[PDB]
């Protein structure tokens, strides 16, 4: 079943456990966060400043900016993984918006273990830019966590943190982790 209890540690913030990852989402700016990975949720060129792309390609800073166009134009990409710039991580996946929600979420996942990773801090990955729907994103983001859980996949992976720019966009996530509780 998978599910542990919806509480809050802090003001504004809410967690619960799936399987043995601790899950947790809050308001606020996600260039300020600290984590092994940070999520990037841009165009199909890998090009984008506006929204979440806009506050991570500036606060990451131009190397980062000239990494992801570079890798842009050597293949076609589903997701890229850079360095981390001047943001408090070690690597910046950049997952396309447009794409299937589920889908980039796994591959964070998949990637963050390929490097012996702890933590994750992703945006609502597909609401800014790409205009998806709130809830189908917050079901996308916590199936990809439940599948990779149910799969045995965590290994190295602890803490996966949702940090969203609007207040409104959090209450859709925190009803839906009321509704999967134990
Ligand atoms: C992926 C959703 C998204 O872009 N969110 C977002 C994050 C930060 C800022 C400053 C504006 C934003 O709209
Ligand atoms: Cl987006
Ligand atoms: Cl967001």
């Amino acid at each position: 079943m998978f599910y542990g209890t919806v509480s809050s540690p802090d003001s504004g913030v809410y967690e619960m456990k799936i399987g043995s990852i601790i899950f947790q989402v809050a308001s606020g700016d996600i260039t300020k966060e600290e984590a092994d990975v940070i999520v990037n949720s841009t165009s199909n060129s890998f090009n984008l400043k506006a929204g979440v792309s806009k506050a991570i390609l500036e606060c990451a800073g131009q190397n980062v900016e000239r990494e992801c166009s570079q890798q842009a134009q050597q293949r076609k990409n589903d997701y890229i993984i850079t360095g981390g710039g001047f943001l408090r991580c070690k690597n910046i996946i950049h997952v396309i918006g447009g794409n299937d929600v589920k889908s980039s979420v796994s591959s964070v996942l998949q990637e963050c273990e390929k490097k012996n990773y702890s933590s994750i801090c992703l945006p609502a990955i597909g609401t800014g830019n790409a205009k998806q729907h709130p809830d189908k994103v917050a079901e996308a983001i916590i199936d990809a966590i439940e599948d990779f859980v149910q799969k045995g996949s965590a290994q190295s992976v602890k803490k996966v943190k949702v940090v969203i720019f609007l207040p409104q966009v959090l209450d859709v996530f925190y009803a839906n982790m009321k509704k999967r509780e134990g």
